[PDB]
């Protein structure tokens, strides 16, 4: 059982344009066939379907991680990490509750394969019930 | 880029103890104090709800974990792993589908914390939404 850093710096990449706001960043960490699975959700492929997520996000939460653990892996194909989701909801995501710039934090955490340095399928995943109580009321 | 060994495999021994039905092995890779979040409101801990947990699972369902991948980090204190849950439901669990036998397959991760070799929290996510419509189908 070997572990070494892998692919970890797409990873870390990745997550510090997330925190920069920066969807060109996020964009770049990626292969144009990415498999986004969606937490509660559907598998969304590509970086146009990705781009249009990000800016659904932009438009209704504004989010900082923290305590972030991206962990050694034992493939450089494979990542994972963990990680604390920070912030204010901004405006109504259909089919969840009304918006009212409640504050909120959450764990959460993310799974990756990787192709030469690019990542190929992104899974987020937290629970939905436990933030809905958040912002709810 | 260097590597590491984590010796101590705490978590795939956890896992091959479920797959073995061995709860006592499951048991025995815990911590006394283990935190087990169902959800954040709801954290059981320690080994007495863990074993009756167990036996809710072991009613309710039948599953076999594979396409194992466990991540760490070097100080040995966190683990994920991220794994294909198959199964069958044989028994109701309160607040989910009807119980008919139905089969299922779907991804699922979970994330550790250990203290001296021992978990002493279980996280664990994976698709309800989809989990529910495969055995509603
Ligand atoms: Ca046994």
């Amino acid at each position: 059982n070997l572990y070494f850093q892998g692919m970890n710096d797409t990873i870390a990449r990745y997550f510090d344009a997330f925190n920069a706001g920066d969807t060109d960043g996020m964009l770049a960490c990626l292969s144009e066939d990415v498999a986004h699975h969606v937490n509660e959700g559907n598998i969304r492929v590509g970086k146009e379907k990705f781009a249009a997520f990000c800016a659904h996000m932009s438009h209704c939460y504004k989010e900082e991680l923290t305590d972030m653990v991206i962990f050694a892996t034992p493939d450089a194909t494979r990542a994972a990490a963990e990680y604390t989701v920070n912030g204010t909801y901004l405006a109504t995501d259909e089919g969840l509750p009304e918006a009212r710039q409640q504050s909120y934090k959450l764990p959460a955490g993310s799974f990756f394969d990787l192709r030469d340095g690019l990542i190929t399928r992104v899974t987020t995943y937290y629970n939905l019930s436990d933030w809905i109580k958040q912002v709810s009321a």
